[PDB]
This record gives structure tokens, sequence and C-alpha cells, in this order.
């Protein structure tokens, strides 16, 4: 599924992302936008052979198994293809651990590059949250 901006905001709010680790809803929704343009089935391959899955583009070297990324941990106990679901629950819960890792939202490069230091709050305007 391709989410709307406020649809995803709301479905991220209800999953405990809003203000999680100090990061307002705006951020998360900004990141997804640039990570996957809100597309839940979005995949991208990396140069190191790993593959980013999901609305939040969770990388398989650490967080999920897709069984062709050799020497990878699976720190979210899930098949990577569970990150393509129209039910972002798995993506949420695994992001929540990624964002506790300690580098913060800096993990998602798109966010660090394109959302960090901006009016992230604009990404939740007009949305009945």
């Amino acid at each position: 599924k391709v989410f709307g901006r406020c649809e995803l905001a709301a479905a991220m709010k209800r999953h405990g992302l809003d203000n999680y680790r100090g990061y307002s809803l705006g951020n998360w929704v900004c990141a997804a936008k640039f990570e996957s343009n809100f597309n839940t089935q979005a995949t991208n391959r990396n140069t190191d052979g790993s593959t980013d899955y999901g609305i939040l583009q969770i990388n398989s070297r650490w967080w999920c198994n897709d069984g062709r990324t050799p020497g990878s941990r699976n720190l979210c106990n899930i098949p990577c293809s569970a990150l393509l679901s129209s039910d972002i629950t798995a993506s949420v819960n695994c992001a929540k651990k990624i964002v506790s890792d300690g580098n913060g939202m800096n993990a998602w490069v798109a966010w660090r590059n394109r959302c960090k230091g901006t009016d992230v709050q604009a990404w939740i305007r007009g949305c009945r949250l």
C-alpha cells in the first residue's frame, strides 16, 4: 500500500511513534517520505549486497532476514518481507529498536540528510491526528 501523509501520521501515532525517543510525529513521517515515498512495498539494494525494505527502508545487514545477506544479524526477529506489509506494525516496532540503538534517527540517511534540522512539524498539518 502507498500511504497518504496524514493516514500514515495517524497510523504512526497509534503505534507509539509520536514523540518516541524525543522525535515528534513530523520527523518520522518526513523520513518515510524520503525513505520510500510512503510506499510499503519499497525495496532498495545496497552496494554491500544488503537490501533496504519498507516504508522506513529497514536494512537487512542488521535488522531483518531475507536469507541472501551473508554475515547479517537479524535484530528485529522478523523476515524482511514482513516489512513490506500494508500493516506497518512490524516496521514501527523494528524502527523503535533501531532508534534506541543510540545514533537516533541518524540511522535513516534520508532523514539525516533531508529532514534533520527542518520544520518537520509541517508534515503533520491538516491531519486530524
